[PDB]
């Protein structure tokens, strides 16, 4: 027998807050989080929009001289870090240091340094690298600095599995608490890839939506007139717990994690199998390992990334996976919002999905103005809506066909 | 509960060899992969050579139309992964495509492929980034690209731990298959850093010998006179199979993997604790798990980088956990010959340990002229030595303070 996992802190930077609260109340207000990105030229570009962190003060959490060694990814791991380890009230000891660990992951990690250092080395020549700019780019310093600066010990690691790195970090953290080899985990991911590399590379690949008239209404997932993904910045982590652990200090649980699944589509780089069958295959190994009937799933929170053929594989995927009871869940994309934050879109997801079970309201998916052919469930058009949600399921599927699924239950 | 975890097949890239035999070959001839970098013009750098993967044809494995989209790391992942499934003799079918997966990582990746769009965003626009930037760069597609060419529908993933990611990846797919969630796994990693931005990062941070007028002395670990580490390129594989698994096929078992450890150190960026707290505490770790007495342990594979902080570190380390044992065990360093492989490291010293198990050889460190103070174990200076191995242990210790143990021993 495995022990139990629970969630007892959360922490975020989105589009639509610096923390969790401000980024929830714009989830259940329908509020966009994409503008035009200011922080660039982007003349030259076919997509000159996507969700931008506004406002974001690393002093808040390190000296500008800390700050300046780091990528802004990493800064936006550790901020989403500190503020869950502050959200659990946990208290590290010399006692527990040993069981308390960190799995924070990125899908591109540290683009934008890259892009910096370049610049200098072809202007001026390699004297002009910094020398942070290695250990300041890496995916694993967002684990690394959050386990000096809290005196961590226990597992220390990163992921990274493109758009799914979010899902797999907790869910590997998850695992690391059930099977005894950690008390307590740090998971989920960051992301901060709105530079020239990352704009141009999705680009490229005809990947990004290009309707910079109207950035607001881009990101529509299963909408007729989507025309491919938004590009989004930020960070999601939660603080897991081994249940004893979490009543004994008298911890708040937000909810238990009951479920974890993994596949690979083993089909395509990019493109998904159009009947989603690596995404049902992961859904029922995440129902099988929580011991759940498909008929106990109320709320799906989708990958729901607004491309032609990944919306409508995911329908597919549901349809497969839950027969008749399709049409009595309720499944939304928080994407039509906050765009797609890749490697940190799980973690967000995870958040969304865990005060979904909170507050028992499905949040909306927003610009489904005209429903494709088959999109033909409960999306949760427009507006949020109160249900009941006694289980909550999220996915994350990604480039390679790499595929997670956290299932959340309500805890009383 | 827990099943037992053996090695059913071996794959490899190196600076010794284009597979596993030839690299073995060098290790056991004393032979250094290390030499003047021919590929580009280092005349501004303070380090021109390292351990290149000589006379490499991606044209054994993949057609020149495929190979052209991807990075270097990702070629040569693919093909220590190749030469690992082939190596195993399984059978991949419909009966056990789901029981499969892959878990190949890498501390960089594709950061050859990066500079080069980078010169072309900058030198001529955004318009001439490859649409296949992305999913030829990231680190996942190792992972993604195997599972697609061999029909791998397992648990698909990749970690990033720096100079500790093979060690890791390895480590963590034991765990999948010990625990049920996969029957098979390929593990391991893959780099190739050795762009501008590579050797000019490393460069910048003064980590890297400047022996140039005599490169395969540069890397000698323990020696008085090293001044760095020496950068290398390549990939090792390896095929995890449960034990009953294993045993059912008639696979030939090349050795068991009884234990692994994680730790952080929680010390610094970049520096490891003088007295190799978070070493010592790993490697206590994966002997516990392992289920054996310190005495046990006959041969170590050191992370051994030649860093005047590193090596020293290391034997406080050893020397804190085997106490007068620390007098009978033989420790080396393979790096004295291939340099050090950073996320590839621990996949290819896996194979060394693996190889060091069936031959019963401890592989020398060559180089090591005039040991340093304090480092006065058996270290194999300049030869193999032919000896009594039972139980083989590989440390890796990477930025953020990450550290791994992995514990092999022999199989009936
Ligand atoms: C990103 C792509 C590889 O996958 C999807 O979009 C998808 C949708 C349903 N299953 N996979
Ligand atoms: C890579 C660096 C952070 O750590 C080491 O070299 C080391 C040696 C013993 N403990 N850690």
């Amino acid at each position: 027998s495995r022990r139990r996992v629970v969630i007892t802190g959360m922490g975020m930077l989105s589009p639509l807050g610096l923390d969790v609260p401000s980024s929830w109340e714009g989830i259940l207000a329908g509020r966009s989080g994409i503008a035009p990105i200011e922080h660039m030229d982007l003349s030259a570009y076919s997509t000159r929009f996507g969700g931008s962190v506004k406002g974001f003060n690393v002093e808040e959490y390190l000296s500008a001289k800390e700050a300046r060694k780091l990528d802004l990814f990493i800064q936006y791991g550790l901020a989403a870090s500190f503020q869950a380890v502050r959200d659990s009230g946990l208290e590290v000891t010399d006692a527990n240091r040993e069981r308390i660990g960190v799995s924070m992951g990125s899908g591109i990690g540290g683009l934008t340094n890259i892009e910096n250092n370049c610049r200098s080395l072809f202007e001026q020549g390699p004297r002009r690298i910094s020398p942070f700019f290695v250990p300041g780019s890496i995916i694993n310093m967002v684990s690394g600095f959050l386990s000096i600066h809290l005196g961590l010990q226990g597992p220390n690691y990163a992921l990274t599995t493109a758009q799914t790195t979010g899902t797999h970090s907790i869910g590997m953290a998850a695992r690391n608490i059930a099977y005894g080899e950690a008390d307590v985990m740090v998971a989920g991911g960051s992301e901060m890839a709105a530079c020239g590399l990352g704009l141009g590379g999705f680009g490229a690949a005809r990947a990004l939506s290009t309707r910079n008239d109207e950035p607001t209404r881009a990101s529509r997932p299963w909408d007729r007139d989507r025309d491919g993904f938004v590009l989004s910045d930020g960070s999601g982590a939660l603080v897991l717990e081994e249940l004893e652990h979490a009543r004994a200090r008298g911890a708040r649980i937000y909810a238990e994690l009951v479920g974890f699944g993994m596949s690979g589509d083993a089909f395509h780089m990019t493109a998904p199998p159009e009947d989603g069958a690596g995404a049902a295959r992961c859904m029922k190994n995440a129902l099988r390992d929580a011991g759940l009937d498909p008929r106990q799933v109320d709320y799906i929170n989708a990958h729901g990334t607004s491309t032609p053929a990944g919306d409508i594989a995911e329908i597919a995927a549901v349809k497969s996976v839950f027969g008749e009871h399709a049409h009595a869940l309720s499944m939304s994309s928080t994407k039509s919002m906050t765009g797609h934050l890749l490697g940190a879109a799980g973690a967000v997801e995870a958040i969304f999905s865990v005060l979904a079970l909170r507050d028992q309201v499905a949040p909306p998916t927003i610009n489904l103005d005209n429903p494709d052919e088959g999109c033909d469930l409960d999306l949760v058009a427009h507006e949020a809506k109160p249900r009941k949600i006694d289980v909550a399921l999220s996915n994350s599927f990604g480039f390679g066909g790499t595929n997670g699924t956290l299932v959340f239950r309500r805890f009383a």
